[PDB]
């Protein structure tokens, strides 16, 4: 009886197994833009994609993951908020049922159609391991994505996914170019936070984007197809994989723009 998304193992019974789920700086939040506050300190941030080796796709059980090589600065993230280079190690996404929810973080209570997650940890720590112990351990750049045209750099993502449909599947998905799921601008809000899924840790720095990407119903459709359960069991969608916004708590959510 593990954790997921479901009524008697969801996001709210989760403290029961991880008392950390009602921390101090638990994620994801409503970023209320009228109470964010502009810091013209922010630096820009520095995305330095070109390099990236995608390795595999695979599914566990509460969303896909596209996991990179990260034995080297292949594909890096630096500036703004942080200190530092952090390396992306793997990106997922979170979406829902329908086209008006799926989002974690909201902005001013609005729910967008999925949320993606790109994954990074601090190198001075050595490896993830590690990093996942320390309070500047990761930083995750989080994007939203709006239901409306076809975005073609995830298509590529869409088409594997039926090689991957239940729990456990995993499969080769090697030179995938994540640059092409970046939104035009890269103004930002930024805050302390954690993982959105258990272990839950306390150890992120977040990144979240104001200009979502758009993408077809199609593509969407397509998220919704996969499985929560594997082998050859009652066949459960994969779908609403994400977690109610939380308290803020003493924290301020700062923003690179005004
Ligand atoms: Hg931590
Ligand atoms: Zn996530």
């Amino acid at each position: 009886h593990h954790w997921g998304y479901g009524k008697h193992n969801g996001p709210e019974h989760w403290h029961k197994d991880f008392p950390i789920a009602k921390g101090e700086r638990q994620s994801p939040v409503d970023i209320d833009t009228h109470t964010a506050k502009y810091d013209p300190s922010l630096k820009p941030l520095s995305v330095s994609y070109d390099q990236a080796t995608s390795l595999r796709i695979l599914n566990n059980g509460a969303a896909f993951n596209v996991e990179f090589d990260d034995s080297q600065d292949k594909a890096v993230l630096k500036g703004g908020p942080l200190d530092g280079t952090y390396r992306l190690i793997q990106f997922h996404f979170h979406w829902g049922s329908l086209d008006g929810q799926g989002s974690e973080h909201t902005v001013d209570k609005k729910k967008y159609a999925a949320e993606l997650h790109l994954v990074h940890w601090n190198t001075k720590y050595g490896d993830f391991g590690k990093a996942v112990q320390q309070p500047d351990g990761l930083a995750v750049l989080g994007i939203f994505l709006k239901v409306g045209s076809a975005k073609p750099g995830l298509q590529k993502v869409v088409d594997v996914l039926d090689s991957i449909k239940t729990k456990g599947k995993s499969a080769d998905f090697t030179n995938f170019d994540p640059r092409g799921l970046l939104p035009e601008s890269l103004d930002y809000w930024t805050y302390p936070g954690s993982l959105t899924t258990p272990p839950l840790l306390e150890c992120v720095t977040w990144i979240v984007l104001k200009e979502p990407i758009s993408v077809s119903s199609e593509q969407v459709l397509k998220f919704r197809k996969l499985n929560f359960n594997g082998e050859g069991e009652p066949e459960e969608l994969m779908v609403d994989n994400w977690r109610p916004a939380q308290p803020l708590k003493n924290r301020q959510i700062k923003a690179s723009f005004k």
